[PDB]
């Protein structure tokens, strides 16, 4: 099977604002879990074919990841700061859907997860 194309990031059409929580979801909240040891496997969209996953893309229909969210936020694509937070745990739900509690990856994207959750707890109030 074929993979599909990656998540739009980039639309012409949209409007575009910038307020400081998505910067904030950028400086600090993407950055933050990129650089973590278990963040590797997040960094890009799932490549299923590379990867031997014949059912990956039957299973998740919307996939994700923080390549994409980081693009999308470079790209000023998400107007509200909600939406990119949408698509963290979109990512983070779509791991523990496809694979089984327990498993290597599951710990990782947990790991992961705890943090994000700890830096929304810190979001700054919309100024
Ligand atoms: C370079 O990329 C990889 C390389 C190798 C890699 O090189 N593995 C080697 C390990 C040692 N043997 C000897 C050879 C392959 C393994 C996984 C990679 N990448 C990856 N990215 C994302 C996911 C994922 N994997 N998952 C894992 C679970 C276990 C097998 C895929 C399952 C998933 F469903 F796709 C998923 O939810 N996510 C989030």
């Amino acid at each position: 099977s074929m993979n599909p194309p990656p998540p739009e990031t980039s639309n012409p059409n949209k409007p575009k604002r910038q307020t400081n929580q998505l910067q904030y979801l950028l400086r600090v909240v993407l950055k933050t879990l990129w650089k973590h040891q278990f963040a590797w496997p997040f960094q890009q969209p799932v490549d299923a074919v590379k990867l031997n996953l014949p059912d990956y893309y039957k299973i998740i229909k919307t996939p994700m990841d923080m390549g994409t969210i980081k693009k999308r936020l470079e790209n000023n694509y998400y107007w509200n700061a909600q939406e990119c937070i949408q698509d963290f745990n979109t990512m983070f739900t779509n791991c523990y859907i496809y694979n089984k509690p327990g498993d290597d990856i599951v710990l990782m994207a947990e790991a992961l997860e705890k943090l994000f959750l700890q830096k929304i707890n810190e979001l700054p109030t919309e100024e």
